[PDB]
């Protein structure tokens, strides 16, 4: 599924991401935009054996188990395929774990480079929340 901007914002708000650990909703929409272009089936297969899965491109080395990545920790305790659903619940719950386990939103390269220091409020502006 390829989400619309306001549709994703609404779903992320229902899952309680607005101000989660101090990060406004717009930050989460912006990160998903430049990580996956809002595509829930996005997959990026890397040369180190790992793969990035789903709308937030969560990496298989630490966070989910796909049975093919060395040194897997599966810290979100899910198969990576669960991150490729049209329902974003699994990706949101794992993302909450990623930010809270010390890292913050710096964990997402796309957020660090294309959202940090910008008017992230623009990504939810005009939407029905």
């Amino acid at each position: 599924k390829v989400f619309g901007r306001c549709e994703l914002a609404a779903a992320m708000k229902r899952h309680g991401l607005d101000n989660y650990r101090g990060y406004s909703l717009g930050n989460w929409v912006c990160a998903a935009k430049f990580e996956s272009n809002f595509n829930t089936q996005a997959t990026n297969r890397n040369t180190d054996g790992s793969t990035d899965y789903g709308i937030l491109q969560i990496n298989s080395r630490w966070w989910c188990n796909d049975g093919r990545t060395p040194g897997s920790r599966n810290l979100c305790n899910i198969p990576c395929s669960a991150l490729l659903s049209s329902d974003i619940t699994a990706s949101v719950n794992c993302a909450k774990k990623i930010v809270s386990d010390g890292n913050g939103m710096n964990a997402w390269v796309a957020w660090r480079n294309r959202c940090k220091g910008t008017d992230v409020q623009a990504w939810i502006r005009g939407c029905r929340l």
